[PDB]
């Protein structure tokens, strides 16, 4: 079953994203962006919570879950500035949205109304996540035009 | 794109509805039905809030909103009793409902799960609204069979 | 449209039917001195009645004619002889409850009745939880009843 | 004795029957935009079910075997055309409810079943109150319904 | 009466300004200036409240009100930066002020003391509004001389 | 010190690996209607992840570069068929967690890295408590499961 493999994968995607968020916190912390680091860390925990929510529903609905490996984050090796980090995070959220939409498609094809109902809050959370990340990225990109100015986004606002 | 156009039209319909409700408040106040007036004023505000909720979601989801003219209400030229006003308000809500349904249809066809999730509470609200306005119109039509009687219940209820 | 309106009317019957079966289970348990299991069944009986009354309220608001049907006599109680038999029947009840909701949602879907489908969502998720809760209780009951008297300690 | 046990089972059914009849009254009232009277009937529907539950509880304690019967479909609601028709059916229902409790009490009395007679006492008094209140409402409805629209006033109370 | 047509006009002008504020909110939100967007959204609501205030007064004083179309905001098509938006909003407020002054003019010629009294707080509100928009626009125009810096006005409020 | 810097990195991986193993135990228990044991495992999964994050934080402060590695898929779950099997695996996991900390501490001792040793101290004591508590639960489980049904009683009662 496709629906069931995709549900598994979704758990994996949430934990993958949690680890990518953690990688972002690390790069920020190492480069003394403690505000952006705390934001990424908080998002890491929340992504893990989403994974757990998927796990709990699957268990209730007798969808067998077998935990997969959580792949090592790869984009950190390339990051040179906060702009690069926030852009990777945007891509991560876009990919998170795409995987949920694929899972919803499979559910819709199966007439699985319970799964579709379960996913609705996630669909709306993704809209809010891509908007928030996108907006932060816009701010960072604008402020990084003047040397040192972005270092005030961090200290003040986050 | 059909879903962008319909999403924009939904915004217009909410604000059109807001103005129609305001027109109703005005007719009521000018004819000394202050309770019925207060109710229409409350609704006018709430319809505008729905509109703002659509705009907010559209902004987040990158659906470009271009605000359109809000047309002049016209039913208020033909009103001559409260019954006429409540009947037009029922028909407004029926058109608000139809319009949400067209939107949902477009989103369904596009497999736009986030838009469909967003609309759900509005579908349920429209059930409530058509029911509440139907009920008031029934009461108005019944009480208006005895002279003076309708007036005694603007003054009490509302 | 006719099919959707009659399935909605028959969902009310299903909810009340399930209420009565829960009540039946409560009775068997009380008669056989399982007051803890009887209390649980009595609470679910009230809750299934409330679900019915939710369906009724919604139909009234959406102008779906409701005509209340006979609520059938519960019949599994004639054959229950252990708690296990009762909880197995309640599990079957919930699985049937789930299928009737899914059929209704299937007819709404066909009719493009977005409002009805939205109404049903919380109920689909409630049935997921109900089947899981019942299934778990039955697993426990089945395991504990392997030793004489032990199940009496769960109650 | 057999007859007493029969009648006790029956009473449970009668309570749940009346619960459904009150629900049918709520429905007709809601459908016809009498939300106040519909609220009233809904609350009574709940209450009748609680009475039935109290009989089941007692029977279980006293080892009167109960076996739940079908709850018949309400029938009056097909022919109601105005609130007067509904309140009239509900008065009859309560009148019927009183008769079955009195019959059950007769059977208990013949058996010298003092515990059953004691259990029934608060219900006999509740039935007096119920018939009084329903009768009183029916009287208002029937009076106020002589002026078009005036009964809609009662409902907003 | 010109006095009556101008009073109706004024309602349309308050609602037009509400819609124009809403269009500025949208442009800001779409361009990730969430602080400016919130500010414009609150002003949109307040202009609607002013309109509603004129409507209520007109009803009380038997000034027949007939609601006009609220035209579509047009400046938003050409905005490219926050400076452009704020400049349009200043122009809206200036227009808002002239219209109130024209209404007061008509009221004065008619010796309509009640309308003049009703308008007093709005005249003083407009002085405040022009001053406040003018001051934000001066900050915006100054800060936008250094790339990124304006993005700090938004974030700090 | 590269040995030190690698072992520290590997310790993060070990804490997150343990987090996932505890999640897998939680899942087994839930699937098999042991909701009390499943809650306990879930709690422990969060706690191990917290330890991992504490090691990350200290590394960042101390300029020990952390590069996150793959967190391996739990595999003991395939073999579990009773709660005893699950708790046995979790004992062995903790024993492994203990050995990894001790090896890290050895490396820090060789390097005279007093700050790393001081940092590890609370974890060494936590590991004593952890092994003791899992070992104790495993003893109870093993005893109660000698009578059919009895172990259920103590998922539902206790936990
Ligand atoms: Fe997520
Ligand atoms: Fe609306
Ligand atoms: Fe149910
Ligand atoms: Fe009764
Ligand atoms: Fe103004
Ligand atoms: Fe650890």
């Amino acid at each position: 079953e496709e629906l069931l493999d995709l549900f598994n994968r979704q758990v994996t995607q949430e934990f993958t994203a949690s680890q990518v968020y953690l990688s972002a916190s690390i790069w920020f912390d190492q480069n003394d962006w403690e505000g952006m680091a705390a934001y990424m860390l908080a998002e890491s925990a929340e992504e893990r919570e989403h994974g757990l929510g998927f796990v709990d529903f699957a268990n209730k609905r007798n969808i067998p879950i077998e935990l997969q490996a959580v792949p090592a984050p790869v984009s950190c090796a390339e990051w040179s500035s906060p702009e690069d980090v926030w852009q990777s995070i945007l891509e991560l959220e876009q990919a998170n949205t795409r995987s949920l939409l694929n899972l919803a498609e499979a559910a819709s094809t199966c007439h699985d109304f319970a799964v579709m109902a379960f996913l609705n809050p996630f669909h709306l959370q993704q809209v809010n996540a891509e908007d928030k990340i996108g907006s932060i990225l816009a701010k960072v990109t604008d402020e990084n035009r003047t040397p040192g100015l972005l270092r005030s986004l961090d200290v003040v606002s986050f």
